[PDB]
């Protein structure tokens, strides 16, 4: 195996990497390499445009939910369970959605903005932290609030170091487990508080969500790492043809003679002495002396294959972020049916992934740390002869999934085609079908039986969903 | 036969490589293989596409059990079978998808999670490993966790040398059977702990899943090492490249004059002295005397030719790993449906063989480990007059199938089409062409016969699939 | 006839091959082709993408039985040939398919991936050789394992010369059968052991499986002698032209004058002396005496037709291995419907030559190796009034077909039109057009029956395959 030998001519023979954990490699420079991503993501074109494409697609316009509690393992019955699970929908949208924003402390976010900020933060920083707490000066129906605490502000009180047990502001027990977090206060023209990650009664307190690589990995990786310094260098070479390009541009002709400056000017370009002005009104021809010449400048093509370089840096971002080469660069060249088709389905397959890990599970345990005050308050009642309480399995009474805005095809007739053709089969059900949409498959029903109703009573045609 | 020869003109008169055993080449140089394998993945674009893919395409956005004990060897009957089926796969439906991630003892990730990093892991180190233990403070329903280790600390107590029976930290026997292991403790800012494979009971403690090149091979070997130099070289290249393009953008013109140089820019650049810097707004013609001199630099193109070669080796790379060139690449220039289509099934083979073995593999014995606690614990009851307890046929109670995302397809319609047209005929049932889809078509059967219900109660024309 | 000539102009007089049998050229240089093919596989994209396409092709991702004993041959009866049929498949499937993997010794492949490493074995080793063994001390139902023996270990006791009836290690009677096998032990930090090929009472100890060329052929040769040379030649190429195009592509520019070297580039490059860095910020225009001069370099196109002369000599490559070109290449250039369906049967034909004789037999033979013990331990009981016994016709009553994955088409619904046109017309029955898609047709009979009753019970419109 040549993979650790000294190479083909003896190239590799400094090539010797150090073999480290994930976190010995990624804490020294933690801070660092945020700084830099945050960098990136402010002041480039294409990282901002990754970073919207990210909340566009993983999210969408919308989050809602979908309650479906396991009413086998808790024993209770469908009925129950459906009215259950209606009630609890009802009481979570009025929640969600008010146009106060009483859900956060700061009361600038909805629920829908604060996962398309946990997303783009798991995006450009590698992780989220979401923190739950209560008002007792408040005087509305519930007291959960939720603050979006940024990763900047965990650390090492008083800028210690790292220990074994305690590392980047997470305290660590015996296993992989956290216990705590430490969390700075910013002050914009310092202090540390201790806040456990869950209450002595089970409640989830402090929440904080990322993918970890490796065996022991305290804190996550943001996605620049992969392409951070070809966005830089892109980025210098830009601005540099940029500005060489004016350069070029500005000197448009040469002037050659052994007189006085305002008299060349005045006798080959043309000013008016009564450095020099010149007027561009016009045409001229001027007479020269045997000392004197004229000379045009020639320039350079302004963009000599710069763009086709640009085109496989551009490439190669879009592989390491995971956004389609056309989304990030905008360019959408010329290409059949086919290829728009695959590349929408590579990048889109990367998306569902995204959604269904970070999203769902920063809504979920949003959803469950409010259920748990919902059920406490008797705002909804739980059902009789349950087998266990909704402390003892919190993820049966509290089992959900959640639904983002679906995919707009290229071909819209297609798509209809096909999913009257599922339908028409045994193959799909009528919720699938509406849930790829962005629909709830009851909402349309109720939505139907309303409308048939309504055009009975006005005297128009029944329409075709209506049963004679 | 020139095979062993000289050569054509003795040009392999030099090469003459040893031969010896997979372990012999391997385990020399296996820590720094798989250091630069790291470095590779954590730190070039392409490798982390590659890695991405292989998490996205072999295991998707779930994992899903379809538990099919054979009843007939056990002589239980069928229906005893279907019900306990049912009891099970509830079970561990509620186990593994709880949202406080108890399943692992970090809890840190989901089943799913596991699954993708194990995969990940087998990508770019060559196997996986899993630990399986008990935590006696847990008062939940199952004390059975499951921990991620990384090859790296496997390693031999002490950093002795190999011998006969120890091999990189894993005991074996007279036979090639692996006894135990040997786990290091890794401190970021050591011990080692002797972990047997299986427990005296015959429970699995220890899992660990590679596959063996050879007869005799104690470690498995990542993928990188086909194209691990090629991959870092080409990473040297373009590095090379843009920077040399950057330097040649710089230099935009250049001055030659036998004044000061303060003066030459004055009466040339048109700086202004009240270097020097020139202002961009507008465009000047200079006078020159006949020793001055202006020359406006010309460039070579940026991108000459640099393309094809990294079109070249992208797809040399794209051979080494398995995923199509399209993928790796993000290149998909113009191409007909057919061309796409092979392209996409080349992939699509190697894909559906790593899922069949490596995450097939993994989560049936983690199936298994949790198996043996729930029956144990009297969570699921075993039918009665069984032939065999489930100790002594673990595999039949426990024989299962694992469902993951589906391919999506480049044309919705053919897809569905071709469903249809199978159906219809005999060729295919409804669980496979369910199965394709990532759906579990009993699930589909309980949702049809809901909503059918649902239809008629509120009025609405009955579906398609309902029965006169 | 120039063939045997000197040659068109005497060009081919030194072109005098020795007349040799196969024996006398391959035995002398065995050991260091086989090394030089390892090294190509192990250290190469093309030679490792060549053997997972073996791999992927040949075998797939299963490997299934199918029993079809002659029961005209033995006179027993076509219902009990059924009955026993049925018996042996459900005994082979839990011998074969156990997640503990003790089919073999060493407990880490299953059957499917023992059949693929053999597969792997005989591409690049030309042959495989695999041995069959019986542990007491275990206490499960079947004592029958096996273990794939690397052609390495298996070579001339004491390393001594081969003789007329012993050579690498095969004992050959007086016809050109072998009786025995001398083995080594590997040592990883030497003794030979005597293994007959067949035991006493007629049972298979040792299985070698190859291809014979000649009359006299005691080993096989690997596929890699044909393209050994050119294969390497272009590694080599490779790296050299990656090398060249860094080294070109890394001097930027050039620097002459008369002055000292930090004076020169402090007033030509603009470094900063407060050897001497130069930041890349900003477009510059020096200012230089008339000693003084700048050139900025120009470098050769970097892809100056390395890429045709790199596709002439893969199309070579894979005429050599037989694999086709594009799945070789990756390349996949622009074609039509026609070519690529032509090139892929055109590949089609070879992969199932090689899966109809190597994985077929090997696989044969192991479970005719199996089933001698299933049939004396009584795990399965012989028909009665058979006429000849299991000894006497071994290959009567196993009688077996093996089924693998089946081919990917590019055109889905040509091929499911296709398929229902014949079944639909007497030319195929069912059998072969489930064999095609890798399925059995009695499962998917037994499937549908079962789907139906499951579809009557909830009450759904019954299926198209039900008879009314």
């Amino acid at each position: 195996y040549h993979g650790g030998g000294s190479g083909f001519g003896g190239q590799l023979r400094s090539w010797n990497p150090p073999s480290e954990s994930v976190d010995a490699a990624l804490l020294p420079n933690f801070t660092r390499g945020n700084a830099r991503a945050d960098d990136l993501v402010r002041n480039n074109g294409y990282a901002a445009n990754a970073i919207q494409l990210h909340q566009d697609h993983i999210v969408g316009s919308f989050f809602r939910l979908s309650h479906r509690p396991s009413w086998r393992y808790l024993g209770i019955g469908e009925e129950e369970a459906r009215a259950f699970s209606r009630e609890v929908e009802a009481a979570w949208k009025e929640f969600a959605e008010d146009d106060c924003c009483c859900i956060d402390v700061e009361r600038k976010r909805t629920f829908t903005m604060m996962i398309r900020e946990g997303v783009a933060m798991h995006a450009f920083n590698g992780e989220l932290f979401v923190q739950a707490t209560w008002d007792t000066s408040s005087s509305r129906l519930f007291r959960t609030q939720f603050r979006m605490v940024s990763p900047k502000r965990i650390s090492n009180p008083n800028n210690t170091g790292d220990s074994r047990n305690c590392r980047a502001g997470v305290q660590i027990n015996d296993s992989g487990a956290a216990l705590g977090y430490y969390v700075s206060e910013d002050g914009y023209p310092q202090k540390w508080t201790w806040i456990p990650r869950e209450l002595p009664g089970g409640r989830a307190s402090f929440i904080h969500v990322f993918e970890p690589v490796e065996d022991g990995q305290t804190r996550g990786a943001n996605v620049f790492y992969s392409v951070m310094e070809q966005m830089k260098m892109l980025d210098t070479l830009q601005n540099t043809q940029l500005q060489s390009a004016i350069v070029k541009a500005m000197y448009a002709a040469t002037i050659e003679s052994e007189l006085d400056t305002q008299s060349a000017m005045d006798f080959i370009l043309g000013a008016n002495s009564q450095a020099a002005p010149v007027r561009l009104g016009g045409a001229k021809v001027p007479h020269l002396m045997p000392g004197d010449s004229l000379n045009l400048q020639t320039a350079q093509d302004t963009d000599n294959g710069y763009s086709v370089f640009e085109q496989s840096l551009l490439r190669y971002i879009a592989a390491g972020l995971g956004v389609s080469y056309e989304q990030l660069s905008r360019n959408y060249a010329q290409m059949s049916y086919s290829t728009a088709r695959a590349s929408a389905n590579e990048s889109w397959a990367y998306f569902m992934g995204r959604r269904k890990f970070v999203a769902s599970r920063q809504a979920s345990q949003m959803f469950l740390c409010w259920l748990e005050e919902a059920i406490v308050r008797r705002v909804v009642t739980l059902p009789s002869k349950a087998r266990f309480s909704f402390q003892e399995a919190r993820s049966a009474w509290g089992n959900c999934d959640w639904i983002g805005s679906g995919r707009m095809a290229i071909d819209g007739l297609k798509e209809v085609q096909e999913a009257v053709m599922l339908i028409e089969a045994g193959l799909s059900t009528y919720e699938k079908e509406c849930a790829k949409r962005g629909d709830d498959y009851q909402e349309i029903f109720a939505q139907q039986v309303r409308e048939t109703m309504e055009r009975r009573a006005a005297g128009l045609k029944p329409p075709a969903w209506a049963a004679a």
